[PDB]
């Protein structure tokens, strides 16, 4: 497995009008913008084909991924050993494709428009407003990407959250293999507390086989309207193989202006003033 | 009356990349508003609708932000979440945005300078972002400096009081005192080191400045670091003009530091966006 | 109540039209950048502004206003597939980036090129600027360019300047037409002027082409004008306004034009630039 | 079958500045239409819906046009969205663009392989948006070369009959001869001098490819003008499986230089735009 998909064509809306006219996957967390984060995750895993499925203020993710020459040459008195380590390195091990997705219809969807992208091999999925980090260990791709090869299934990453929390994600239940890994039967996108099946709420770390394609053409509108993976990997869980796994790590909801807040005080703390 | 306001946003932001790779310092959000926007919405509750920005970097998110947008309208169809908007919106509606380009960082006073063809012979204002300046009981820091102007009709400069020790990050101004916030400016020095400072009155992104100040720029030599300053050039003015410092009615956060981003964006989120 | 006529040092590019006539190419680029043979319509209406001594360069931007914007600014990617030279192509585009001052400013709605005008106030100021509508292609290999002609009268009657040409009678609908009383063979004091008339209504066979010297009252005078022609705000009638109590002169330039706002004008451009001018 | 079209666009062009500075080459319009927009429409007529564009110096320029414009839509409210739009709108509505930078300028063989990512392990059109081929009569060469896949399944690179005089112009071919159209392809080289040029046959840019050249590519020594050359890589092919030379019926304009340039924007005007 080499490839990640990065879906960044959401409304953003919590974050108007700073996301006018870049996605909220683009936010910087102090001094590093959140999607960074998330594909200097996917180059640990070994995933260094990147697909970036773009929308409103797609121009700030591939200016960002670009060999920027006005930058190259204002910096030409070096320091960028300093602060461009991290994104020069994805510059020169990475490839970098982009496609829009013209109408909004979920993640689902979004999932499926990059499939030209994709292909038939087995690809990550990163939702870069979910902040993942794991100084200790490896980052949660990696732990994912390790699963992967051993259990060779899709592989969803799920955290316990409050139960009245629940409706803001969507939610697995089903019999645990290990200490940690369970065999998925149930998925319900961000269901009425009341019927909340369990308390295990995905984050968005996904580890998708080529198949949950066909399937996703297959899923009909649900929650909001929207196409949602939730619901396709469902019909995958069925006929096939699905994992939830709680992944080692600390994560923030930076699609919430709440989490986004912690993430910044968080990473000034223990990231930035080293 | 004043009518114009520049906004020089051409620095290399060293301290926020990668994040500034693409998008100015000025464009950094603090909770979901960008820095300048703040200040605009400052500018055009001041009276100033002319709004001219000298870009640079990261040219592209300047631009983008305050020009329209077709999709926004598209995807956010029908009222639907004005809740958020009405604030950029009126910006697009009541002000008029100007571009022109710094190709060459030399300073803050050569990029005021670079903003001459968007001024011309009249006051304006001169907001440095990167300084977030708020004044939730009254008038804005701008509204205030722009009232003063009307009544002296000379450079106008926003200081405050800053610890001794801290004096070398800020310029200085020291100067005889006609009330006990506005300062006539004597003498001017850019970064001082603590015990050369003539005082501890710190000079933040704020100014009102006359169109004599252009010529005045186009005669002042390299200083601080081989950069033109405009402090430099602002103290040819004190000599055989008027330039008055005022000590402003407000907080302001060091947002083109780190540290004073983070107090920005907790306060802002407390105090504004959890309303 | 007090015009200034002192000297002329900006210009003003209106680039906010739909043209349409050109539209899959236009869709993401201005009709004023369609390439006549290698060089952008807008670079050629500038290097006009550069030999007439105007070095200040507003342009009003539009959909494609980003084509506009770096096609005149500092490229550090085409400087370093270079560095090593095939200047020779880019003597003129460096000269104009390393002479000149670009600034730029949008026009949200299109309501007429009276309107793009007006929208470029906060560029020009209370100043006496001239005017360049980049689709006309105007050309003078054996003299001055037709600005450089115009900012010459303007400097000695210090009046607004409107070029024009003689046109067939069958055409006058394409353009502005004018008529008043001629002091020289190629000078008159315009009298009355009219946008788009039936060939029925035209005052005379004089059409307006893209360029104009304007004094800065003309700005009181666009937001004093009502629609007219297709509804838009036309620069015609406000000149014509400035043409009662004030002085604005119609001036039969030297050299030949090409209007390439239209199809047929832009091939024919193509042509003649291909043979007298790329292979040089 | 095949799916999938891809397209070059990250030459230097330089033939075409200072028009090309901040535009790609590919993108220059014909009378009113792109170079690269006849292509697609082009790869659309023979059933390649997935497109996939290697961008470089004005790689801007190509997103824009083939992305929705929120703007041009509302300028125009259902009016002439006939007129000129009616074949762009059909490409945003049947295709799908992916697109991937060419970070250094190394040559075609570079640029294809550098469009791996965006291809996979499946059979793939390349088309060259400077090589304007018209076929009013019938199919698109695109098309003519699809359908000769199907039967085959060779690599299929299109030919054309040039005096021996322009045989430095092109790539050129020899093998043996299968029919009065199509050739068994046993040599091929790029830009050969006259005197040792082995065949009048000289390659348009338009191209079928199996999967197996992206590896025959990284295994290319530099070639002609120390680029990494398709031809050379199509060569290592030809020897170790099949691949077919094509005489494609239509005509074909030389847009890659400005003689070329003149005369399509002329035929045209004169057949397609009045029409
Ligand atoms: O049409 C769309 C909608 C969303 N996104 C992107 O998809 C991600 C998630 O979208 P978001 O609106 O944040 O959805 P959530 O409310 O977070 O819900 C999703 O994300 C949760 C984890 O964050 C999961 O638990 C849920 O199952 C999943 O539905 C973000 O990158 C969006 O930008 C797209 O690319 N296209
Ligand atoms: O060539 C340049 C350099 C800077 N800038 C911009 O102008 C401001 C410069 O501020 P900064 O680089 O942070 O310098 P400072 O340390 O802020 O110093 C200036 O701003 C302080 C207020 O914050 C004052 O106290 C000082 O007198 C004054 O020199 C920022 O918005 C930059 O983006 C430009 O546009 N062009
Ligand atoms: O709302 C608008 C409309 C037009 N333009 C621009 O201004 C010019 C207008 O040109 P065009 O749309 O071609 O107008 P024309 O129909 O050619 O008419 C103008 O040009 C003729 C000379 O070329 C004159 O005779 C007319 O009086 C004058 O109105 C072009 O550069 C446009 O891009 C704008 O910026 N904004
Ligand atoms: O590093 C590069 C070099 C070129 N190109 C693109 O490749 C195409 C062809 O480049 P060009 O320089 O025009 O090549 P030619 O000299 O025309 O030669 C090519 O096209 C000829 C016919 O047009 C063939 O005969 C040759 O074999 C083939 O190499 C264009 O889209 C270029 O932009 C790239 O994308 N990257
Ligand atoms: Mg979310
Ligand atoms: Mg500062
Ligand atoms: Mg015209
Ligand atoms: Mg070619």
């Amino acid at each position: 497995i080499k490839k990640c998909l990065f879906p960044a064509a959401g409304y953003g809306t919590r974050f108007l009008p700073a996301t006018k006219a870049m996605p909220k996957e683009m936010l910087p967390v102090v001094n590093k913008p959140l999607i960074q984060y998330a594909v200097e995750e996917a180059l640990e895993a070994g995933l260094s084909e990147i697909g970036i499925v773009t929308g409103r203020g797609k121009r700030s993710l591939e200016d960002h991924f670009d060999i920027s020459y006005e930058l190259e040459h204002q910096i030409r008195n070096t320091d960028k050993e300093k602060y461009l380590v991290g994104i020069r390195r994805l510059i020169d091990e990475c490839t970098f494709a982009y496609t829009r997705q013209v109408e909004m219809k979920g993640l689902g969807h979004a999932i499926l428009t990059g499939r030209p992208l994709i292909g038939d091999e087995p690809f990550a999925v990163v939702l870069a407003d979910d902040l993942c980090l794991n100084l200790e260990g490896d980052s949660v791709l990696k732990q994912m990407v390790k699963l992967y090869n051993q259990f060779r299934c899709s592989i969803v990453a799920i955290q316990e959250v409050p139960p009245e929390e629940t409706n803001k994600y969507g939610v697995i239940a089903g019999e645990m293999i290990r200490d940690d890994i369970f065999r998925v039967n149930t998925m319900v996108e961000k269901p009425k507390p009341e019927e909340a099946p369990s308390n295990l709420a995905i984050i968005g770390r996904y580890i998708l086989t080529p198949d949950i394609f066909d399937l996703i053409e297959q899923t009909e509108p649900g929650k909001g309207g929207e196409i949602q993976i939730t619901d396709a990997l469902m019909k995958q869980a069925q006929d096939g193989c699905v994992l939830a796994y709680k992944f080692k790590g600390k994560r923030f909801d930076c699609g919430s202006a709440e989490g986004y807040i912690e993430a910044t005080n968080f990473c000034y703390e223990n990231l930035y003033k080293t």
